[PDB]
């Protein structure tokens, strides 16, 4: 039985178990990974202070990006206020190093412990431990346990809470750090100083004035912050938490946005509407895979309200059949691929066939580097 | 006016305007002046300030990423990358030159422009200094080529599409004639850029690269023109002006607009409504140097007669409503665009309509954009 973390464990078991008796199809599938695996056994551990332009803390170990949709005004002298221009992403964003090196991380750790619990290699351990090492814990190299400068605006007045939802990209990557525990590469020094880093983070974002306001949100913000906050309190074994926070904040969450039809009214004011009501979803989707280990269904148990998640993937699922026929604003085109897994897992949750079907008729490719496929050898 | 890439008309009457004292001119000017203090304090760029090197280990070959080329995921390497129209692959930004060119541009379009209008030599001093060191310097200045601009990872045959990168700072080059007969820029340093400009109109005229590019289909056919129009009126070449225009642009112009007027080439784009406005921007940047020495490209026919005010006729109404434009466009359309372009186009043609509308949807007075110095006419 995998250990509790942030990714769908009766696939990741499959996986394991096929593995050990040799079956053909996952051996060839596993080495193919190990092959994908390469490039970060070798690649050089990422930090969050690889950057020029310092916070206002003066910290490099303070995590800051750009919100993504502000932009100069070229009207005023200095550009300033930043002006928002909702989904169109200002490319200044890749001047700050950790939005993208976040993701180059979480990739590579997410990986390396996702092939070291398969197969159970020491050189996979060993190489995702130097990851996390670096990323998190390392007392010159490490993220200080904060948001508080994500998605900074120039110019803006008011503190804000939104940059919270960068979190994700590293948040599963401090998750699968359990399926290393054992190993010989990751010590228990290294466990506890990640154990502290955790606990640290995790009491930032429950009690900063950011983190209360985004664990606040309506949107899909509200839905990404407790599915990072459930990764954080799985990989402190805060099973307890799971439940609390699975029946008193994302099951009432969710039931305040989906609207009689189904349809997810924050979401449809979006310029990016298919992309964000996608994205609501996926917050769910990810929230699940955790509270379901523990025998808790978000797609199926509905919310005090009556409303249920299921509601809004059926309004969603035409779409996702024929994205064309979407007739609210999205600016840039919707991947379709996203459906793919999106539909697996609630068709799974849900014992809906249908779903399923459509999950593997959509697919992945076979060959694919992305690393949160590894588990969908069923949709390759 | 000296010859350039610029409205000379738009900009002798500001100058004019702005010697006699005329207020309303005078302040805009005012304000112009306000928005190039930045570029006065701004330290001068480098193509090589870049640590990954080109194929020729050159930091001062001009390199970048062709912007639609991604990695293909289902490759253990990426390679070789593969093509998405429209979709512009974030990793072009790890390539300095690519904004830095643009950032170059600006400021030495606007530093020469102020110096023309009001001669204060504060202007032309730092004009020669971004000059200087982008263009001439020993080490910091650019090889006279762009063969390794728009460069793709895997790609086997070498291609000329880059080229158009050139257009960020060919028009900073034709704008240093506006320096010419200042303190600042000497004999020495006219003799250096005349020099590069020669070595460069070489490069582009003769080069494998250069020559595919000349005789491209579509519209980096008409800017390459348009680049070799600065380049030749910087060099003071008014009879390679008068042979281009005559046996490359209109040929080109009368096989790429189609009987109704539409560009058959850029409505087989993604993004067809912006590369159909591309192309009348190549003509038009073109045009604003040959009608300096009497050419007038919006209304001489090429051999079989067609005239470039057709292409604007047919997107005319979709100027007034982008939301009408009925062919492939995967992101939106920068109605703004269509403001200079009907302007010049306009004003071109004695087409009041066309003149109207280009004030109708205006450019903001406040802007810094550098472009719209020259268009005060547009700003009331
Ligand atoms: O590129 C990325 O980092 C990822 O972006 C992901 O989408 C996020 C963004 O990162 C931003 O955080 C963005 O924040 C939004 C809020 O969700 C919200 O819409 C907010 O709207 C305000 C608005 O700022 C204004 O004050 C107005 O008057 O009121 C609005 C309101 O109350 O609704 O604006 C924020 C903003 O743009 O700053 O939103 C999304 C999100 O998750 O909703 C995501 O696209 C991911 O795939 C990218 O990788
Ligand atoms: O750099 C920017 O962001 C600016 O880009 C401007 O658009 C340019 C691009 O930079 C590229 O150079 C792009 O090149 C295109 C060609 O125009 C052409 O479509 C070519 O088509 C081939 C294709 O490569 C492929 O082999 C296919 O099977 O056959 C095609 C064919 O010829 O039929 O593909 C090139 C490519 O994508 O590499 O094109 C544009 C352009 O000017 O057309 C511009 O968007 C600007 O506003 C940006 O700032």
């Amino acid at each position: 039985s995998a250990p509790l973390g942030p990714f769908n464990a009766t696939l990741l078991e499959q996986l394991k178990n096929d593995y050990q008796k040799g079956e053909k199809e996952v051996t060839r599938y596993i080495e193919l990974q190990e092959k994908v695996a390469e490039k970060y056994i070798k690649m050089t551990p990422l930090s969050v202070t690889a950057k020029k332009k310092l916070p206002p803390s003066k910290d490099p170990r303070d995590y800051m990006t750009l919100s993504p949709y502000w932009w100069p005004d070229s009207t005023k002298i200095d550009g300033l206020p930043y002006i928002r221009k909702d989904g169109e992403r200002n490319p200044e964003v890749y001047e700050y190093p950790e939005r993208e090196n976040a993701n180059r991380f979480g990739d590579a750790a997410y990986c390396l412990g996702v092939l070291y619990y398969i197969t159970g290699k020491e050189v996979y351990a060993k190489a995702c431990a130097n990851h996390l090492r670096t990323w998190f814990t390392d007392p010159k190299l490490g993220m200080n346990p904060n948001m508080t400068y994500a998605q900074a605006v120039p110019g803006m007045k008011k503190m804000r809470g939104s940059g919270f939802i960068d979190s994700r990209r590293f948040s599963r990557a401090l998750g699968v750090a359990k399926l290393i525990e054992g190993s010989k590469s990751w010590t228990p020094s290294d466990k506890k100083k990640l154990d502290d880093w955790a606990t640290a983070f995790c009491y930032w974002m429950e009690n900063s004035t950011q983190g209360q306001r985004e664990s606040h949100a309506a949107n899909n913000h509200g839905l990404w912050y407790e599915a990072i906050h459930l990764m954080v309190l799985a990989y402190l074994d805060r099973t307890d938490r799971i439940r609390e926070v699975a029946e008193q904040s994302i099951l009432p969450k969710m039931g305040a946005q989906i609207a009689d039809d189904g349809s997810l009214p924050q979401e449809l004011k979006r310029t990016l509407s298919l992309h964000y009501s996608t994205f609501a979803l996926e917050a769910l989707m990810e929230a699940n895979q955790i509270t379901s280990q523990i025998g808790i269904n978000l797609w199926s148990t509905p919310a005090s309200n009556g409303k249920v998640a299921s509601q809004a993937v059926d309004y969603l699922y035409p779409f996702y059949l024929n994205p064309e026929d979407w007739k609210f604003k999205q600016i840039k085109p919707f991947d379709q691929s996203r459906a793919a897994i999106l539909l697996y897992e609630a068709g799974t949750a849900l014992g809906n066939q249908k779903y399923v079907d459509t999950a593997k008729r959509i697919g992945l490719k076979y060959s694919t580097s992305d690393v949160e496929t590894i588990p969908y050898l069923v949709l390759k």
